[PDB]
């Protein structure tokens, strides 16, 4: 049986997106919260219709379609998908994922009837990744300098934000953050990091060391 | 009225796109005529800097979302 | 069955951390409040992702790992840990504590399935101590 | 039968290292040339003794030992090493790799007698990697800017050199080079790359595009 | 003479293109050598503002008509 | 059996490229000279690594890949390629042309073992055309 | 048998284009009038050479080529084109449409001999659409 | 003579290390006494900036190569 | 009174350390509270040059003797 | 039975340290003289408290602890230490060396009761080496 999401939660989430934006960590946390139970295509579609403006909604429809197509390629590449079945008669078409299949168009009850839980979780993960893409797209790390009057934790926050919310691969963020701590972060902290008797091999360790030995002023 | 919407000299592009898509979808057009109208309004409105930016697109943009993404990528930061 | 924490409480706690800071006694009391029931690694990880900024979150990940490693050393020093079992097949690896073990990565339901209550309370106490360390370090 | 390397080639390589340095691509090519046939520990040891100074030679001995230890760990992790055998009596100890085993100390003929070809190629690859490490160590990418009067190919050469000869993982060099082309490379070329009707997803493609559409001056 | 044609400081681009195409097609060149010559004369004549405008073309222009269209689109209105 | 090119000739060619440039007819003649015998992917790759700077080397890798792809399209368009065989089991993949196939990665001896002479001459002609393109592009 | 268009009509049409412009409805009506019978590539090419200036003629050649390419794509998408035949030996190449095929280059008589009526009407419609595009573009 | 080698005020550290290792290895010392002597000469020669740099080493350096690497990492670029 | 002891502008560091340790050990504090107090008084007294010298210690100093040794090593000779 | 050192000798040694310094060979000879019989931790501690100033005394406490720790590492590396015994129940902890063990804190009589002669000579040699280190460090 299908139960709709509360319009109160949806209104609060819409106002959160309206004030904080699409990319704030609080907004992504709220979306993850409302993305907890596996949603039917109807639910996610209406949710994005309400919380997103028209142009971000178009972008999100595009990105969701692309991610679902990648999922269906992986599904035809492995007959053991939690959305698939063992025989060929359970293969999942994009009409069934986007809610366009027979007995599902516009009807959430029938949708909830025919859909699999693996189908639901795959749709949900696809929608979350698409939301992340559109949020990163709607709104430069190598131009970030620590201002003469700025503290170090603010500079580290800004730099880690801009590096993690960028187009780098996940395996290239830590070395870039370290080498940006070393070359940015005006020459007092540069020399403080340079003359480190220990070898610092993690942004957290560098931050801890600098916070310990920083010039109180 | 959708056909009277222009991108202001100081207005950003996402605000203009929001306003235009709102006015086009909340109008008397058939559902199958909204995307072409939105595209052709992006091309003829949206003051001549973005007009030339869309004109000189090495790829063919056939969707309002794709046009918005392209313009947001290559827009003149100011 | 896993139940998420209210985003309203999380938003209020995030604004508390934003205005009062990390070290105020009211903030530590609020964290102790939201640290009442034993949380799964997913819950604590997302909570610290939301309430803490990027750099304090990195520091907190480091400190949480160190405290969990101390816990696992004490666990291999005593086979009667409430996270351990009697036989060697119940020994708890750090992949199971950090939520990285098999059947747990990204899935909170499976996490809640395989985890022990002693595991949960140890993870929770470790996260609280790590939060205290990072708060004392940030300012 | 052991044949020594020509002292003429060794003298030419030593003078190459003396004039060009340790890190020049011509020097690494020459080392790869003299590292073509599998060398015995005696050969590589004397070669590095002659071409390298005292302090780089100490560093190289350290690095060679570390790399050989990694090799021996991989060897005890796989009994099918081309240096190992099938039974336990053919397991290769570090005394046999460094030439310290019985019947090998100071004698290159006996060395060549008892050593395996897999042993020789493993020693050689280890020595090459150690040379690379020491060369990278003996002599910052995020501080590189394109000067007001500098051409773009010189800036690209300098940047790619500093990025590839750094501590980044191999899978993080291309995105960093691209994002440094975009944020460095003074605002004329910045706007030239920004207004690219096509999406450039490779440093070579960016270089080609900029060289085509650059302002001749 | 086609190789002596320059775009004057005050002359528009369509007049320069007309004059150049006229002088190139009404000359002693083979028919298969007119288009490359017209293109390379657009690129080297046509005073440095339009020279840089053609140089920084994100697309590759391989026809005099395409070059004329591009320049007419992105020209500095004055 | 694989024999490397002389580092003396390579050093002289590198200094020629350094003083005369990439596009001089003397430089192209010298490259044609050192491009006389069919080279293995290892040889051409190291040669271009040594004689070319970093950015021209990136451009040359791109151009070489494109030309090899054109060659492989012509090869799938004609089963009588001197690199191909008569049956389908001798069809030449780009991993075998770029030296990335199995038994070839980093090993020039195995490379010389498995490669065909038609493969070698096709790789060599492709590399020469790519060098010409990059030289025309750099200046 | 090929019959040329009257130079009197062509002179009147050229003066019409000279005074009224390319986009006036009277000019388009006159072009439709002189575009009544299916013309051979020679006829349309010379007509546009005479009535259009040099730069509009270049633009028109471009547009005509593009429209003919769209026509040939539709033709390879449907073997029942009035320019095509049933077998593969009657497929119409762009050299035959632009008048560049064998036995047609510069000779209008041979052109009229080998061309199909469907070919002629397709060429004519393509030229008319190209003229419309160039007229909309010039002013 | 190894015991008379000092790092000049303008000399770099790699040149000083080269000269010192040369003079120590080409001397009358036993082979088992060269490394400790090289280390203790790095510590007492090598003008007081590098002396303090080696003194305040959070790790214990027990090899001339390790000392050279540490000093090259944390040296005052000038 | 130990909590009123400051390092004078012209006073050396060993004299200040002697005076401070004397006043702290000859006071009413418990024996288990003297070392932390001496350390935290070294850190907050001992005028800002030595304060920054102790602050930027790559190693963690957990004893008055270790702090004294470190400061005596890296002190500004004047 | 514990017998204290003469305050006259201690006063003379303190004045020697005051006039000649810590590093003079006469001062080291005098210390070796008063370091002849194996002293209990109480004796050496009070002796260094009296003859050394506050800062040298702190340095000496540090150095003495480090040297005693090296001694205890050598002791756990060899069960035949003259301070150790044969069974594991005679292993000597640092609380017993520094005089901090049970029945020894502040009481020299009980100290002399429970301590071994090997313990005493090890403590004495450690204290002498620590004095040498501090003397070399102070000036």
């Amino acid at each position: 049986a299908w139960t709709p999401l509360e319009p109160k939660l949806i209104t609060r989430l819409a106002d959160t997106v309206r004030t904080k934006g699409l990319r704030s960590p609080i907004t992504m946390a709220e979306v993850e919260a409302l993305m907890s139970s596996p949603l039917l295509p109807h639910d996610v579609t209406n949710l994005m219709r309400v919380i997103l403006g028209p142009a971000p909604y178009a972008l999100w429809m595009d990105a969701w379609g692309v991610q679902l197509q990648t999922v269906i390629a992986a599904a035809t590449r492995d007959p053991r998908h939690p959305a698939n079945g063992q025989g060929r008669g359970e293969r999942t078409n994009l009409n069934r994922l986007k809610g366009l299949a027979d007995g599902m168009v516009g009807n959430p009850q029938g949708q909830a009837a025919l859909l699999r839980p693996g189908e639901l979780v795959a749709i949900t993960a696809s929608a979350l990744q698409a939301f992340r893409e559109v949020a990163r797209l709607a709104e430069p790390w190598a131009d970030i300098m620590q201002g003469p009057s700025e503290s170090f934790v603010d500079f580290a926050n800004r730099l880690i934000k801009a590096v993690e919310g960028s187009d780098l691969p996940p395996s290239a963020r830590a070395p870039v953050i370290i080498d940006c701590f070393r070359q940015k972060s005006q020459p007092d902290i540069q020399q403080l990091i340079r003359t480190a008797p220990s070898t610092l091999t993690t942004p957290g360790e560098i931050i801890k060391y600098v916070l310990d030995r920083q010039k109180t002023a």
